[PDB]
C-alpha cells in the first residue's frame, strides 16, 4: 500500500503470536536478559527455523563461544547446523577474542552477501564495549545504522545484571534498537519463573507485558495468555462419573466439553471420585491421565484396589496413564508445559488433577489462577471432560468452596463435606451447581465401603447441616 | 497564558486547554512509553485541523524510518511532508550546537510553524554541561516563538524524571509518560508534572496506543429520566415496581451457580425482542458455552446476533490491564451503538489487581452507560457462600443504582435459591426475600421464606 | 523563652500559624523543592504579600525565567506584578545567563536602590549547575552572610530529584542556612499530594511534621490540620431534620452547632434523610449547600421528586445548591479546598455530605480522619449545622458504626440497619446518642413511600436477623 510494517515469521511458539507477526524486516531487535536467560538459543532458533521453514539463509556471529561450540550446544535441542553450514545455508561468523567495529560491519556485510542471507544474529555486543555510557551509544547506533540499509532482520543479544535494573546493561541499548525483547529469569522463593516481554516495537502494534515460556527440548515454548482465547467448543453430550448416583444427581452424567471441581475437607473422599472417574473412561476403552500431586504410584494403586479398582490392568492396556510430581518440584510454568505434553502424546478422553490445591501452596494468588486459566483452557479447547480435586484449608467451616476463588472457572462443583450427627463423623457429597444442566441439589449423606461410594439420602430432619454440625 | 489545542484524546482536558503557546513541553519517558508517537500526534493534529505548520527535529531515527512506522494509523506524513504542510529536519550524526539552532529557526521560517517536536535530546550529550547547552536550546526556541515538544528518556519507572536531573527544571511545562509492570500486566500512564503560569490535572491519567493514537481517559455531568425498561423476567419487573430505570446501573449478586448468568441472559434478551441492540461483555463462559446454555433456558443467541440486535463479545479478563478492557467496552459501544449493556462479571475482571485500579475500573464504564443512557447490568460472584456479610468483596454497592441479591437457603438438606431486589435508587421494590427456582425456560419466583428466620445466614430455623 | 526571633508576616493561607509569626527576620530561608511543588510561586506570593499588605519593597532575582514570564505567570492568580515593578516597590534583579561578588554587588544595588525588605531568589542551584560539594557550601555561604548583613528578610528557592532523599540537591544547603522548608509533592497511587514542612527555624519554636496544601488561583493554601484552637463556641439552639418523628427521638430536633452523622448499610435511606435535612433549609428561608460525589444532581432531583421533595425549585431560589462531583477526580487536600471556598461563596446555614465513606475509598485510614477533622473542625468554627452519611461495607452483623472509626469525632449519630422479619426484609432507625440532650434510646421500625420517611412502632433486632 503501504499502511503497516511487513514482519518476519520467526516460527517460535507462541512469539508470533506476541509480536503479531515476528520481528519487523530489515529493522535490528533487541534481546536483553540475565544469564541463562535464553538469549543465545532465540537468535539460533530465529536462524535455524528460517533455514528449515523458509529456506532464509542466516548468519551467527558469535564473541565468546567458539563456532563448534554454537554446534554441540544446538545439539541438545536435536538440530543439525553443521549440516546448514556445509549447504551454504548458514555461516558462523568466530569475531571471538583468543589467548574495530568497522572491521565486523566488513566481516557482517562480507558473510550476508555471500549467502544472500535474510536473517542475521550478534550475540553479544556487550561484551565487544568490555567503556563510557556515551562511547556504547554511538559505537551501537553505527552498527544498528549500518546494518538497517543492507535490509537484513538483525537479533542483538545484550546482558543483564538485575531482574527488574535497567533493560540493558548501559540503559542506552533500548533507545538505539527499534524492538527490544525483554527475557527474565525472576526467582519467586526457590524456584525459577521464565517470562518473555515485547517492551517496543517502532511502527506495529504487539502485545503488552511478561508472558510465561519454558526451554525444553523443543527449544523456547511460549504461551499466549489470552491468544485468542474465549473461543472453545461447547457440545450438549454426556459423559459417566464412573458413579450411577452421580450420573443421576448431575441429571444423567458429566458434560463432555465442561471442568468438574470436587471440593471438601480432608479424606471427605475426592480421591474416590477421581479413581471412579478415570476408570469409567477405562471400562469404555478410552484414554485417560492422573495428574496425581499428593500420593505416590503404590499408594494410589494399593487404596484404589481397596475400593474394587485395578489401576495396573488399566495401565497395562494403555488406557489409563499416572503422572505424580511434587507440586514444589517445579514451577507452576513447568507444570502446565508437562501436562500439555502429556494430553498431546498419550491424547486422552479424560484428565483429573489431584489436586489444585496442591499447587496452590506457597505460591502467589494471581500465579496459581494464570495456570487454573491454562490447563482448564486447553483441556476445553480439545474437548477433554477435566475434573479437578480442592482440599479446603478448614473442615466444617463453610464460606466459600475454594479459599483460591476459581468457582467462576468451574462448570460443576461437587461439595463433599463431614457431619457430626450422634456423635458419629458422617458424610454428605452434593452437586452444589452444573451449567447447562438441572442437576439434584439434595444433600444426601454417602458411605464409603470395599465396593466404593454408597450415596444414600439427605438429612430431611436437619437443619445447620452446611455448618457441619446439626 | 494561551495554550494550542492538541487534540490528543483526553491530553486537552488534562491540561485545560493545551500545551502553553510559545513554551517547549518536555516528555520524559523509558522506551516504548509513546514519547515519539506523542510528537508526531502533535505536529499531524495540528496540521489536519488548523492546517498549522510543524517541524520534526530526530537524532537516532531516520525521516524513512519516521514515515514508515508514521503510517500504522495511517498517517499521511509522505503527502503533509511534501504538501508543505510538515518538514522533518535530520541531524543524526553520520553512521561511518548552534548550528542546530540555526538549522532549526531557518526551519521554522523557511516553513513558517508555530509547532516544533525535538526528539531525542538526550540521544546528543553522548549534568552540569547539560544543564547550560538545554538552557541555550529552550531558551533561544522561546523567542522565535515556537511552542516545541522535546523528548527526553528515563531507566526507572518511578526514579528520576530525566536523564541527568536538570532538564525538568530547564523546561516550564514538564509531563511523564510511564509502562508501569503492574505484575506481569503492562499499565502506561500520562501525568502532568507542572504546567508553568497555568492550571492543570494533578496526578497520572490511564492511556493506550490504538490505531486512532493515543487515548487518554481523564475523570459527574450525567442526566437520568423516569422511563423503566424490562428485566427479560415479568415478575423481577413486579418486584423493582415497572422495572429498571432507562438510564441506571443494575448489579446481580450472589454466591456461584446461583443465576447471575442466568439474569444477563433475560436482560440481553428484554432488548433482542424489543427489536433493541444489547452487547454481552462475557470474561468467565466461552461464546460456545454460553449460546449452548443460553439454549438450555430457551432464548437462541444464535438467532438474535442474525438480525444485528445482539453483540457476544468474549474475552479472558487476564488477557490485558483494566485499562485495555475499558476502552474495548467503548470502542465496542460506539461502534454498535446499543440500547443496554451485560457484563459477566465484575469478580472476573477485580481478580489479580487492586481494589484501587478495578474501582477506578467499575466508576469509568459506569460513568460511560450514563454518559450514554444505556442501561447496564453488572454481575459479581461472592467468593463466600452462606454466612456472608457484605453485598461485594469490593465494596461497590454505593457506585450501583439497583441490586438484585441471589442466595442460596437450606430447608432440610435442600441447595434452595432466593432472589431479592435489596435496593432501587428512586423507586419501590419488593422488599422481601422471594424463593425461586430454575428450568428449562428460565427462573420462576414463588412464594416468601415465611414461617423461617434468621434466612441470611443461609441456614434458617423455622418459627 | 524571654525574646524570641522577630518573624516576617507571609500572608501564605495557613502558612504563618506552621512557622508561629512568619519567616525569621534578617536571615534567609531555604524552600528545597522536586520540580512543579510551588518553590516560585512561594517566593512570588511571599514579595508580593509583603507589597501590597505591608508597603515592604521587594527584589525577585532571576537565574534563568525571564522577568517577562515571571509576570506573564503571576497574571494566572490575578496579581500584577508589571505594576508594582512599574511604581518601584517590586524589582525583578535578572541574572539569566545568555560572578559570585557580581550578584551580591547587583543585589545590594538592588536592596538599597528600592528600600527593600523583603529578597527572594529563584534558584540558588542552576547558579551551580553550570560544581563539587566543597565550592557550592561556601559560594552557598557568602550569599547567606552578606544578605543577614545587609539584614535582608531571604526566600533561596533549591531543587531535589528524590521526594524523601537528600534536603537539597548537594546535601550542603540544608547546613549554611538557618531556615529550611521542604516542599514536596509525593504520589499516592495514581494521585499527588503536595505537603509543605518546616524542617528547622534556628532560634525560634514552629510547628514539625507534613501539612497538605493546594495551589489554587488564589496562590498556595496550607491547611495546618494541626494545633489551631478546639476553643469552638457551642449553644442549645435546636435545628429541625426534616421528619419530624426524628427531631422528636433527638429531643427536639438537631443542634445548631453539632455534627450528625446517618450510619447504615446501602439503600437504607442515608441520602433520603439528607433530602428531608435540605427541604428543612429551603422551607426556613435559609441556604444550605449538598456535596454529592455518589449520584449526579439530575439522580439526585430526580430521586428527590419521588420523595415528593423540588430539588430543582429549591435551587431556582438561590437557596439551595448541589456539587456534584467525584471522590476520583482529585485528593482529599483538592477536596476540602474546594467544600471551603464554596461555603466561602454562598454562607449556608448547614451542609451535607454524601458521602463520607466514598470520600474514605482508595485513601489511608490517616488521610481521611485529617479530611473529616477539616470539614468538621470547619463547619463547626463557622456555627453550621453539618449532616454526614457513612455507607457500611457489611449489613446484619455490623460490628462497629463506622469502618474509618469516625464516630468519635460526631455529635449526633442515626443508626440505620436492615431488620428481617419472616422472609421480608424490614428498616430500622435510631438515634445511637446525641452529645448534650435526651434521645429515644430505642430501634423503632421504618418505611419509606412516593412521600418519605414514617418511624412506625419499636420492636436481638442488632444482627439483621431477630428471634
Ligand atoms: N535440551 C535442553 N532442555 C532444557 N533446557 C535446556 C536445554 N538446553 C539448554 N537448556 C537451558 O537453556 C539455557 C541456555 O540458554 P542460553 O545459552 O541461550 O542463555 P543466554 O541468556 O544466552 O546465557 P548467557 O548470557 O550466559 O550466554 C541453560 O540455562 C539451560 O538450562
Ligand atoms: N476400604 C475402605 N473402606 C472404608 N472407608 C474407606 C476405605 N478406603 C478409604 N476409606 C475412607 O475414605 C477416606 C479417604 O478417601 P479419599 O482418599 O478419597 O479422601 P480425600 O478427600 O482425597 O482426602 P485427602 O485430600 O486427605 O487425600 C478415608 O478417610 C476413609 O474414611
Ligand atoms: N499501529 C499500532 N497500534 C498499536 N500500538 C502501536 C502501533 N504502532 C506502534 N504501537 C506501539 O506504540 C509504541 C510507540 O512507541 P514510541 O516510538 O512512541 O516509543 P518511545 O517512547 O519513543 O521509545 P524510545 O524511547 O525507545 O525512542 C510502540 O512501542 C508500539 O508498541
Ligand atoms: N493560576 C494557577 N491556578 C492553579 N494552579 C496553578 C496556576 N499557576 C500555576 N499553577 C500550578 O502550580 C505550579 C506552579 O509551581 P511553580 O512554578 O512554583 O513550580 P516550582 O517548584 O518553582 O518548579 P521548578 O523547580 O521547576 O521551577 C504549576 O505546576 C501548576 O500546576
Ligand atoms: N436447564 C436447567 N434446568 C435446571 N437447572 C438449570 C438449568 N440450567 C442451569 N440450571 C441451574 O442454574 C445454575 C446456572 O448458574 P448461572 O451461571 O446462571 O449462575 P452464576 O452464579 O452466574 O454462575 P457462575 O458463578 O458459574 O458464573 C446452575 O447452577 C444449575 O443448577
Ligand atoms: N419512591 C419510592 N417509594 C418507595 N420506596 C422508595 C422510593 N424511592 C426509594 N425507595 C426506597 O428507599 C431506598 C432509597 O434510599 P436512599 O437512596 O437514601 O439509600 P442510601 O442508604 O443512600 O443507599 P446508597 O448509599 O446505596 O445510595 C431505595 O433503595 C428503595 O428501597
Ligand atoms: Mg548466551
Ligand atoms: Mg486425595
Ligand atoms: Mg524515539
Ligand atoms: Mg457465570
Ligand atoms: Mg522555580
Ligand atoms: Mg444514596
Amino acid at each position: 500500500e503501504h499502511q503497516a510494517i511487513a514482519k518476519m515469521r520467526t516460527m517460535i511458539e507462541g512469539f508470533d503470536d506476541i509480536s503479531h507477526g515476528g520481528l519487523p524486516i530489515g529493522r535490528s531487535t533487541l534481546v536483553s536478559g540475565t544469564s541463562g536467560t535464553g538469549k543465545t538459543l532465540f537468535s539460533i532458533q530465529f536462524l535455524y527455523n528460517g533455514i528449515i521453514e523458509f529456506d532464509e539463509p542466516g548468519v551467527f556471529v558469535t564473541f565468546e563461544e567458539t563456532p563448534q561450540d554454537i554446534i554441540k550446544n544446538a545439539r541438545s535441542f536435536g538440530w543439525d547446523l553443521a549440516k546448514l553450514v556445509d549447504e551454504g545455508k548458514l555461516f558462523i561468523l568466530d569475531a571471538s577474542p583468543d589467548p574495530d567495529l568497522s572491521a565486523l560491519i566488513e566481516r557482517i556485510n562480507y558473510a550476508i552477501q555471500k549467502y544472500r542471507a535474510r536473517r542475521v544474529s550478534i550475540d553479544s555486543v556487550t561484551s565487544v564495549f568490555q567503556d563510557a555510557s556515551s562511547v556504547v551509544r554511538r559505537e551501537l547506533f553505527r552498527l544498528v545504522a549500518r546494518l538497517k540499509q543492507i535490509g537484513a532482520t538483525t537479533v542483538m543479544t545484550t546482558e543483564r545484571i538485575e531482574e527488574y535494573g535497567p533493560i540493558a546493561r548501559y540503559g542506552v541499548e533500548e533507545f538505539v534498537s527499534d524492538n527490544v525483547v525483554i527475557l527474565r529469569n525472576v526467582l519467586e522463593g526457590e524456584r525459577r519463573r521464565r517470562t518473555l516481554e515485547i517492551l517496543k516495537l517502532r511502527g506495529t502494534s504487539h502485545m503488552k507485558g511478561e508472558y510465561p515460556f519454558t526451554i525444553t527440548d523443543h527449544g523456547i515454548n511460549i504461551f499466549p495468555l489470552g491468544a485468542m482465547r474465549l473461543t472453545q467448543r461447547s457440545s450438549n453430550v454426556r459423559v459417566s462419573s464412573g458413579v450411577v448416583r452421580l450420573d443421576e444427581m448431575c441429571g444423567g452424567g458429566f458434560f463432555k466439553d465442561s471442568i468438574i471441581l470436587a471440593t471438601g475437607a480432608t479424606g471427605t473422599g475426592k480421591t474416590l471420585l477421581v479413581s471412579r472417574f478415570v476408570e469409567n473412561a477405562c471400562a469404555n476403552k478410552e484414554r485417560a491421565i492422573l495428574f496425581a500431586y499428593e500420593e505416590s504410584r503404590a499408594q494410589l494403586l494399593r487404596n484404589a484396589y481397596s475400593w474394587g479398582m485395578d489401576f495396573e490392568e488399566m495401565e497395562r492396556q494403555n488406557l489409563l496413564k499416572i503422572v505424580c510430581a511434587y507440586p514444589e518440584s517445579a514451577g507452576l510454568e513447568d507444570h502446565l508445559q508437562i501436562i500439555k505434553s502429556e494430553i498431546n502424546d498419550f491424547k486422552p478422553a479424560r484428565i483429573a488433577i489431584d489436586s489444585l490445591s496442591a499447587l496452590a501452596r506457597g505460591v502467589s494468588n494471581n500465579a496459581f489462577r494464570q495456570f487454573v486459566i491454562g490447563v482448564t483452557g486447553y483441556a476445553k479447547q480439545e474437548e477433554i471432560t477435566g475434573l479437578f480435586t480442592n482440599t479446603s484449608d478448614q473442615f466444617m467451616g463453610a464460606h466459600s468452596i475454594t479459599d483460591s476463588h476459581i468457582s467462576t472457572i468451574t462448570d460443576t462443583i461437587i461439595l463433599l463435606q463431614y457431619v457430626e450427627i450422634r456423635g458419629e463423623m458422617s458424610r454428605a457429597i452434593n452437586v452444589f451447581k452444573m451449567r447447562g444442566s438441572w442437576h439434584d441439589k439434595a444433600i444426601r449423606e454417602f458411605m464409603i465401603s470395599d465396593k466404593g461410594p454408597d450415596i444414600k439420602d439427605s438429612f430431611r430432619n436437619f437443619e445447620r447441616i452446611i455448618s457441619g454440625s446439626p
